[PDB]
């Protein structure tokens, strides 16, 4: 794992707080934009993360928010990542909702699907894919962020499937019932993400509680077709929500489906 010298980091701006505490914007060696997570003590299974972190860093793709390296020879430890000037996709969708062409929406889906196909090819699970966990750069490219980190979270409200922070609305039945994560639970989440994109950042199952969502999707309830989604596009997101995991497509197939819709237009 790349151990970055904290002396090479210059903090510039507060970016707010996430599950592991404060995140800042800064530069590495006076030139490269980076984000720096300052890992709050007690928020992360740190020994576990450090022991397992090299695989995460070796993940390299244009549509992933890259994990560059770590600073572990001090307290608190740092995680250093690629910086994305336009912030998280969920806010981006909401703030420009009157400006998007539908072709731009499909392109966001393509971006995320490319990232997820790559992770799938590495047998690497995201485990918390959602618009809130995608970021947007200065040229409008969407990238997937914080893949794999859900595993190291110490927060019972997040790790319990009946916790108030658990991503119930992005979870398939087998995750809610058995905590069975697989590439196919990332597939389900991706479908919900597509719905978030085409709904311009609406909350899935708004007005339903988490437990009501779990209850009803287990009984077959599915998100409705957003007004901006064509039938071809809705067919793609809907295919991600087969009750049976083994009936859901791969990200390779989804990518091929999305490319086909793009060509046709
Ligand atoms: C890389 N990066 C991270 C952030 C940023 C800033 C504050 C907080 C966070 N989050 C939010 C999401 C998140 C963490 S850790 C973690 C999650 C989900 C999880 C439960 C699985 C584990 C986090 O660190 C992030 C995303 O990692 C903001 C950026 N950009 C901007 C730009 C302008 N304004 C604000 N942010 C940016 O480029």
């Amino acid at each position: 794992s790349w151990e970055i010298d904290p002396k090479d980091l210059t903090f510039l701006k507060e970016l707010g707080t996430g599950q592991f505490g404060v995140v800042k914007y800064g530069k590495w060696r006076g030139q490269y934009d980076v984000a720096i997570k300052m890992i709050k003590e007690g928020s992360m299974s740190e020994d576990e993360f450090i022991e397992e972190a090299k695989v995460m860093m070796n993940l390299s793709h244009e549509k992933l928010v890259q994990l560059y390296g770590v600073c572990t020879k001090q307290r608190p430890i740092f995680i250093i990542t690629e910086y994305m000037a336009n912030g998280c996709l969920l806010n981006y969708l909401r703030e420009m909702r009157h400006r998007f062409q539908t072709q731009q929406l499909l392109e966001m889906c393509k971006d995320v699907c490319e990232a997820m196909e790559y992770l799938e090819s590495k047998q690497f699970l995201h485990r918390d894919l959602a618009a809130r966990n995608c970021l947007v750069n200065d040229q409008g490219v969407v990238k997937v962020s914080d893949f794999g980190l859900s595993r190291y979270v110490l927060d019972d409200e997040y790790t319990s499937s009946v916790g108030s922070k658990f991503p119930v609305r992005w979870s398939p039945p087998e995750v809610l019932m058995y905590s069975k994560f697989s590439s196919k639970s990332d597939i389900w989440a991706f479908g919900v993400l597509m719905w978030e994109i085409y709904s311009l950042g609406k909350m899935p199952y708004e007005r339903f509680t988490n437990s009501e969502t779990a209850e009803h999707i287990a009984q077959g309830l599915r998100l409705y077709r957003p007004h901006l989604a064509s039938e071809k596009v809705y067919t793609i997101m809907y295919s991600c929500w087969h009750e049976k995991a083994d009936e859901r497509p791969t990200f390779k197939i989804l990518l091929s489906n999305i490319l086909d819709v793009m060509d046709e237009n």
